[PDB]
């Protein structure tokens, strides 16, 4: 009658997610002893990054920290919730949430059960100095957030997991990279980046999700006691707030220079941003992208 559930984490363990998640599922497991466990496989070496998705909506292990553009072989939408203009707490209170878990488990075998980073804006970091809002000539490091966004900025994009990051700069395959606001010391990447450009623009998105079946498996009591420790996992979301003010001064000190534009060429450059996000989003999944767009902001918050 105690469940033990394997959790894998798409993401290296050095890194700050991972080091959120970890006293988490301290936590789950102090306050579960005859209910529900979490068994914490570790990172990419377990399962590599880009197939955690696919070992969750399978049921090779339980439950995953990913980010949905990790998981676009499972499902395209996978990479939309990059767009959320709500924290997740707004969207477990006017349907964005439900949606969201919807089309999980009907296009990919999976439950969303949780957003555990929010609040973190993407950025383009890079060695070689701009003053537009273009890359052209640079080889940019990506994942599927930036692709539709970094190729309408003219980047030659190369795609890697955030483990070959390093490697990648160090031997000067690429030129910059997309990654939030935070964690680029994580994996010492400060050491071969120069310049970040604001503003930032989308938002990560870091989830716990879990296969299905094995959701649907579980006793009410279990679920439950699941589902009150996801909530505290998420009320500890206002750390991402002091966590990006940090972050942004550990750049300034270790020498990273912002590169900055004017008002109306900043607005723009989100603009654009959120622009060609949507309508990427709208080729490749129409009807799902149309119903989250609609949830994904407040009226009141459009015009700011
Ligand atoms: O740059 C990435 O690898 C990426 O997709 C991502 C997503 C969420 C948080 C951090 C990175």
């Amino acid at each position: 009658q105690e469940v033990t559930l394997r959790l894998v984490s798409a993401f290296p363990e050095n890194g700050i997610y991972v080091q959120r998640l970890l006293p988490w599922i301290a936590k789950v497991n102090a306050e579960g002893k005859g209910v529900l466990q979490i068994n914490f496989l570790g990172g990419p070496k377990a399962i590599p990054t880009f197939e955690a998705g696919n070992a969750v909506k399978t049921g090779v292990v339980d439950m995953a920290m990913n980010t949905g553009a990790f998981y676009t072989n499972v499902m395209p939408e996978a990479d939309f919730l990059k767009l959320t203009q709500i924290p997740v707490a707004e969207q477990r209170k006017n349907g964005a949430f439900d949606a969201i878990n919807k089309v999980w488990n009907e296009k990919g075998n999976t439950q969303y059960l949780a957003r555990m980073v929010e609040n973190q804006p993407f950025h383009i970091y890079t060695n070689k100095k701009i003053d537009k809002p273009d890359l052209s000539g640079q080889k940019i490091r990506i994942s599927p957030v930036y692709r539709d966004f970094f190729q309408a900025l003219n980047a030659n994009v190369v795609t890697t997991p955030p483990g070959e990051v390093y490697t990648a700069l160090e031997r000067g395959v690429v030129d910059g990279y997309g990654w939030p606001i935070g964690g680029i010391f994580d994996l010492n990447w400060q050491e071969k980046t120069k310049f970040r450009v604001d503003p930032g623009f989308y938002d990560a998105e870091v989830s716990l999700t879990m296969n299905l079946p094995a959701y649907k498996k579980l006793t009410d009591a279990q679920r439950n006691y699941l589902q009150k420790q996801l909530l505290v996992l998420e009320a500890e979301n206002t750390f991402w707030t002091r966590y990006g003010n940090v972050e942004t001064a550990r750049q300034e000190t270790a020498g990273i220079q912002t590169i900055k534009f004017d008002a109306a060429t900043s607005k723009a450059f989100r603009e654009k941003a959120y622009e060609v996000g949507w309508a990427g989003a709208m080729k490749q999944s129409p009807e799902v992208a149309a119903r989250f767009k609609t949830l994904f902001s407040k009226a009141e918050n459009l015009y700011f």
